């Protein structure tokens, strides 16, 4: 039972602060075991895995089967495509994190800001290729560009064109109706950093 328990203690190690139940079984022949009393192992995180095992003179390939139970976000409430995920609508929920559907969120602060693109039902894991971020700036809002550098600095007003997240771009109307593309900022402001524009900045003054 060595193998057995140091491969069950090995990942109940490894997923220290994602799990509280790790049952590891092994799926692959016992004459392929390690001989030596303590292996490396070495390697996925759960479920069907490999697993490397060196001993002196050998480097086994094991395959195991991790059930790893603890912490996912599911859906606790009706959330339309578009609607934001709150306290109220998504929670923590205790599961075979083994058994969940690929890229499940599983710690609550990756959801902070984080809006539907689907019709979610209660129940169902959320998923991150569910979710997008939140738009800092939307399509026909008045949002400030902000320009600096080699000696200058440009505010001026203008209307968003497009959605965009935090450090996402976002194309900008000016009142002339000119076009100008930055990095939104946490305060909803369009940036741009600047050969020939300086110039061209002083240029325009003239
Ligand atoms: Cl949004």
């Amino acid at each position: 039972q060595d193998i057995n328990a140091q491969l069950t203690t090995w990942f109940s190690q490894r997923l220290a602060g994602f799990s509280d139940e790790v049952v590891v079984t092994l799926r692959s022949s016992p004459n392929l075991l390690p001989s030596c009393e303590q292996p490396a192992f070495s390697m996925k995180l759960w479920g069907n895995v490999n697993v490397v095992a060196r001993c002196a003179n050998e480097k086994r390939y094991l395959q195991v089967n991790v059930q790893a139970t603890g912490n996912y976000v599911a859906v606790a409430a009706p959330i339309a495509r578009g609607g934001k995920l709150t306290p109220a609508n998504v929670t923590l929920k205790r599961g075979r994190l083994d058994q969940l559907p690929p890229r499940t969120v599983l710690d609550i602060r990756q959801i902070q800001d984080a809006v539907s693109l689907r019709d979610l039902a209660p129940g169902q894991p959320v998923q991150l290729t569910m979710i997008r971020q939140a738009w800092r700036v939307k399509a026909g809002q008045r949002v400030q560009v902000i320009a600096n550098g080699e000696g200058f600095s440009v505010n001026a007003e203008g209307q968003a064109m497009n959605n965009a997240a935090v450090a996402q771009n976002a194309r900008v109307r000016m009142t002339s109706g000119q076009i100008v593309s930055g990095t939104v900022d946490s305060d909803g402001n369009i940036l741009i950093n600047l050969s020939s524009s300086v110039d061209k900045l002083a240029a325009a003054l003239e």
